[PDB]
């Protein structure tokens, strides 16, 4: 136990991160946790109240990769690289998947999940923004800000894939590669 | 009818680059082409058969769009500069949502589909560095190929996002104007 409501949200980022929202049925959510599917209107309204729920706590913890990244970074060139692998390869490679998978959200309702995404988009390049040095950059503070997360955005997609498709061990090989050409492209010789 | 098969796969791009595999049914494809759903069987035995032969059409027009530039292209500055513009604007939506709904294929129908995904990015990277010139770009081919791959694989989610989240119209020009900026950064010309 102690949550059903908990159990459902955490089962349902699972479903929705593997079929998105037009492919995951109330059925699959109920099977998950072993109730009737009218059973989940004890703690829900809807599907899509299912699914804002699921997002909100996806969002929740990539925002919190962000904020914890300031307990184990001194913010050196060097401590770049862990950042953008632990934002890219996070223990929990779910979250990212389903952060890819908004792209099937209700365009009923996509205002709110816009508006998640700009601020964890926010919160991301300022971070970026931290490890900012003029005296080693070859450029601005914000294209350093937009390259680093361009970077990172190529990387959603490319993650996912590699997991899907098990081939995880060969994408970190490849990102490793692409973020030692990252360093060179924007770092003053 | 080889006319109608062409035809229903056209349709399906469009069905499953909204709502992929297991939100698309065979009753809704069968009505976008107005045929009784019998009448799928004449050209495929099963859902499965429809959405592997979609994902191959929209990989070949994702690779067509490598072959037209080869066709065109003087490999000049400004002809990378058209492009890139020609790769955010002139890529119909539909199939880079297809792209990206990738994602959610169900595992038991994982098929050859990484590797068409792996062979576009390989296919996209050759095409690139046949603009790198040493001349005019303050970069080693290695850093340009992956600056100009970042550009493009990063507007695949940024695309599929925009259908559901504002406007992709907008959202082309805005990202278009991005890479040029950052391309900028690197050219001595
Ligand atoms: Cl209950
Ligand atoms: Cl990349
Ligand atoms: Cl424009």
């Amino acid at each position: 136990s102690n949550a059903m409501k908990d159990k459902i949200i955490d089962n349902a980022i699972t479903l929705f991160s593997e079929k998105g929202y037009d492919g995951t049925t109330l059925d699959d959510i109920a099977k998950s946790v072993n109730i009737k599917k009218a059973s989940l209107y004890y703690h829900f309204d809807s599907k899509k109240s299912i699914y804002e729920q699921s997002v909100k706590c996806c969002f929740d913890y990539l925002n919190n990769i962000i904020m914890m990244n300031q307990n184990k970074s001194n913010y050196s060139i060097d401590a770049l690289y862990q950042f953008l692998f632990e934002f890219i390869f996070d223990i929990e490679e779910r979250y990212i998947r389903m952060y890819v998978q908004l792209s099937n959200t209700p365009e009923e309702f996509s205002g709110n999940i816009y508006g998640q995404i700009q601020d964890l988009n926010q919160s991301l390049s300022k971070e970026i923004a931290k490890f900012y040095d003029e005296s080693k950059i070859k450029m601005t503070k914000e294209d350093f800000q937009n390259l680093i997360l361009l970077f990172l955005e190529s990387w959603y997609l490319k993650a996912s894939f590699s997991q899907k498709f098990g081939a995880v061990e060969e994408s970190k090989s490849q990102f490793k590669d692409e973020v030692y050409s990252l360093l060179n492209i924007f770092l003053k010789k």
